[PDB]
């Protein structure tokens, strides 16, 4: 019944934020999600954390330990993930890369979806799930947008991720340049 | 630009009703989307076509000579799907199974839901996307989830696949269980 959430190993700001993200929406759904992290918070999410106030995730080195299942945001492939991936299983994966190095046993909820970050996948869900999104957690998934786009300067950047920022940064309270500036300097 | 969508190798009443249902609601967004099929459609199958007036999607044997990109229904894995899958690229993929025998070089639309049957799936898609189901193509779509679930005696139907019958069935005109009787005798 407890689930953990996580991103890939070398986390960046997406892959810390939309795991935080993800719990908060599982958790306002009324299940029992922690967000968790695999290896050192970089300082440019700890400029996030900080700025919107919100914990680091718990570091961990395995899941079988804790719990039977996992939810992956942010990767998808093996060697990415938490070193013994094989012996728990995988309930759900959020992400917007290629799929590779990557099997179930059992069907599953995947939702990949060709964008420039995670969180603009985890905006829509929230919408589809009629949760508002709290302040800071708008703070984390603008953070991980404006992370993964490159302050909206990269092609992997997408229509619908500049629509998912402009949406987050006014519920989060900010101006998206100003903070996504000092983000990404603070990396 | 043209694509093809397509069901397995094999196919059910899933992977041809579903590949019908998914190419009209691309066309109807305004995209170039033809439902093909991958091999002979069996009896049951051929009920729901001709009762809803459907015809049989052409048949293909390849898709390099025709298309740059695809989107698979109903399965992922490439011993499944089209014997030129590799040369192709995959654009998306609406599925209700375990992921396996499956990699993109490039990220796509990938949706898989633990659900019974991919016609479930595409009724929620219908409905994000706000675009009326005609009559016919909600018949097909009950078909696949009548043929899927076993007139909802399967172990892998879900309370989200029964509803979407329900449902389904109205906008079709017919009595879910009186016509699925029909349709699963006809195999
Ligand atoms: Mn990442
Ligand atoms: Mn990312
Ligand atoms: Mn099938
Ligand atoms: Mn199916």
């Amino acid at each position: 019944e407890k689930i953990l959430i996580f991103g890939h190993q070398n986390p960046d700001t997406d892959t810390i934020c939309s795991a935080i993200a993800y719990a908060d929406l599982k958790n306002k759904l009324g299940f029992n999600a922690e967000p968790v992290r695999l290896g050192q918070v970089n300082g440019e999410t700890q400029y996030a954390l900080d700025y919107f106030k919100q914990e680091s995730p718990r570091l961990v080195e395995t899941a079988a330990n804790e719990v039977n299942g996992v939810i992956l945001v942010d990767h998808n492939e093996r060697q990415q993930s938490i070193k013994d991936i094989e012996e728990v299983q995988v309930l759900e994966v959020i992400d917007h890369h290629r799929i590779a190095n990557f099997e179930t046993a059992e069907p599953l909820y995947y939702r990949a979806e060709p964008v420039g970050c995670t969180a603009t996948i985890l905006n829509k869900m929230y919408k589809e799930n009629n949760v508002k999104i709290e302040k800071e957690i708008a703070g984390l998934m603008l953070s991980a947008i404006i992370s993964d786009s490159l302050l909206f300067k990269s092609p992997t950047c997408t229509d619908q991720d500049v629509a998912a920022a402009k949406e987050l940064a006014e519920i989060a309270g900010v101006d998206a340049e100003e903070y996504g500036l000092n983000m990404l300097k603070a990396g």
